[PDB]
């Protein structure tokens, strides 16, 4: 119990101490690189047991382990959520609105986030009885149903997200008539790709920052591009389509899910688990969960992300050769420098760096490759 406990935590201080190291790199560079390079002239100018008690005060008792744990995730998150919040508003008021891009008043914000707090719970609560319902009562293949009923949730909630959820946070608008619908339909036929409809975010009612999303097209009204640009990088946006990116991701996530879900069967039964974080007298569910999946799982979950950032880098440069496939390689070269000055990216960064951290490779190996 002693060394899983001490693994767990020697383990977290030390990716703490790589990522430290890595920013530091990076800062670095901010504070270093003081002048354009010529590289760039032409691209920049308890809580288990307060649980219990809140349970047992109302009228249920300790054998209601799942109504217990249902007060759990709601104390847990919330917790995170009022820590979260000074660092959120300071963010969003201090450092977004220093730098010109904030857009919104405190009242959207709180209103904001008390909406995604709620919305979340309606949600995560009878899932999560259910699921934890599938575990009790399903082995030893109970892993299996596990799996099976998280992917169907999973199904579900992005099936309904774009009509039920999304637009309770933002306001959705038919892309008007005019030259960039057009073109948008016609490329859209000529690689079969079957639009319905195209609609504008209105992202400027948070931030002016601009991204463009991955059936229907959305695009934030702050992409700005002119419309030939506009056009490339919905052609890189459509070969994650084209290229069924999206296809191997969904695959991936459901892989993983399953394997994680096998290893959870297997160690759930170990006693010493839930000892080395202060569970003597009883094993929840939920806290096993808790346990394996984000403490024990711990190592392997980092070795994955960062796999996985490899691999959408990878995936960014095929969608970015897609659009030059297309014959928009000027356009789309030209969009990312737009894009990269008006969300004031900085075009330099470190090589170690980056390689942990960017989804995306940095902008100037972006714009060598479409060369
Ligand atoms: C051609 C480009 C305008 C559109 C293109 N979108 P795309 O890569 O298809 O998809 C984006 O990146 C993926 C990693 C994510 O999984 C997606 O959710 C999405 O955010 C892109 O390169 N997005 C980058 C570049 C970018 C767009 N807006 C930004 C604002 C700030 C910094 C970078 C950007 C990003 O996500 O960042
Ligand atoms: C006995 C092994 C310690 C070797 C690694 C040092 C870990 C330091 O990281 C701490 C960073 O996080 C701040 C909060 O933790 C402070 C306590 O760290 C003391 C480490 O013994
Ligand atoms: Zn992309």
């Amino acid at each position: 119990e002693k060394r899983i406990f001490g693994a767990v935590l020697l383990f977290s201080w030390t990716v703490y101490l790589w990522e430290t190291f890595l920013a530091q790199r990076q800062r670095r560079i901010y504070k270093t690189t003081t002048h354009v390079p010529p590289e760039l002239g032409q691209i920049m100018d308890y809580l288990w047991r307060l649980s219990g008690r809140f349970c047992g005060y109302a009228g249920f008792g300790p054998e209601y382990e799942i109504t217990q744990s249902l007060v759990f995730l709601l104390l847990a998150t919330l917790f995170s959520a009022l820590a979260g919040l000074p660092w959120s508003l300071y963010n969003t008021f201090v450092i977004e609105e220093k730098h010109g891009f904030n857009q919104q008043t405190l009242g959207f914000f709180m209103k904001d986030a008390i909406k995604k707090f709620v919305v979340t719970q309606c949600i995560l609560l009878p899932v999560s009885s259910l699921l934890l319902y599938i575990i009790k009562i399903g082995g030893d293949y109970f892993f299996i149903y596990a799996w099976l009923f998280t992917l169907v949730v999973s199904l579900v909630l992005v099936t309904i997200y774009a009509d039920y959820i999304a637009p309770l946070f933002d306001k959705f608008t038919p892309l008007p008539e005019g030259k960039l619908k057009e073109e948008i339909e016609v490329m859209a036929k000529s690689i079969d790709f079957p639009l319905t409809k195209v609609y504008v975010v209105e992202g400027s009612k948070r931030s002016s920052h601009s991204n463009a999303y991955f059936k229907r097209i959305v695009l934030f009204d702050t992409l700005g591009c002119k419309n030939e640009e506009v056009l490339a990088v919905l052609g890189h946006e459509l070969g994650h389509w084209k290229l069924g990116h999206t296809v191997k991701n969904i695959i991936i996530s459901q892989m993983n899910s399953f394997l994680c879900f096998f290893l959870f069967a297997v160690l759930i039964g170990r006693k010493e688990l839930f000892a080395a974080f202060g569970f003597y007298d009883s094993q929840p569910t939920l806290i096993g969960l808790l346990i394996i999946f984000q403490f024990i799982f711990s190592p392997y979950n980092e070795v994955l992300s960062f796999c996985l950032t490899v691999l959408s880098r990878r995936f960014e440069f095929q969608a970015d050769a897609f659009a030059k496939k297309l014959g928009k390689a000027k356009d789309l070269y030209s969009a990312l420098i737009k894009l990269n000055k008006d969300n004031l990216g900085f075009p330099v960064s470190d090589w170690l760096f980056s390689m942990w951290h960017y989804s995306h490779p940095p902008l100037l190996e972006r714009l060598q490759a479409l060369k």
